[PDB]
């Protein structure tokens, strides 16, 4: 079945995907959950979003995302998909950081849920 995700983001993640569930005592399950579109607003999971997008420069310390840079990672066919999700999702507001993770992972959630993925 087609997938827009290329095979290539597992191995290059790999090893940052590690490191961040360690930080943060995020499991498997939580990863799942989130990846089948279901979130909390757990910092054990919401932490190790801002861990990996962090890892890969697709946010600052505020956890502002770089729009380009998120822009530059995805295929062409989803570039104005993108674009329009990001017009609704940003800024990125919330109490810390990976509060704010959460309010945007909820919203490019409900606004894509056929394209959502978590790693
Ligand atoms: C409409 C499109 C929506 C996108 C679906 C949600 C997935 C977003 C995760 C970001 C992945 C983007 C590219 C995926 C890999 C591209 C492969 C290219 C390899 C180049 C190096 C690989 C790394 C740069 C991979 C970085 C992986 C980051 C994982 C972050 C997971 C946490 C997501 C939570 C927040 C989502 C909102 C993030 C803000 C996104 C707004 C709009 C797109
Ligand atoms: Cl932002």
């Amino acid at each position: 079945a087609p997938d827009w995700v290329p095979p290539e983001v597992f191995d290059l993640v790999a090893e940052d995907k590690a490191r961040c569930m360690s930080e943060h005592g995020t499991t498997q399950a939580q990863i799942d959950d989130v990846d089948k579109g279901n979130l909390v607003n757990e910092p054990s999971i919401t932490c190790y979003m801002y861990c990996l997008l962090e890892a890969f420069s697709l946010v600052d310390d505020e956890a502002n995302v770089d729009e380009d840079i998120m822009l530059g990672l995805l295929p062409d066919q989803l570039q104005e998909r993108a674009q329009s999700v990001m017009g609704k999702c940003l800024p990125t507001s919330g109490s810390d950081n990976c509060n704010k993770i959460y309010n945007l992972a909820k919203c490019v959630q409900e606004s894509a849920p056929d394209v959502w993925f978590v790693i």
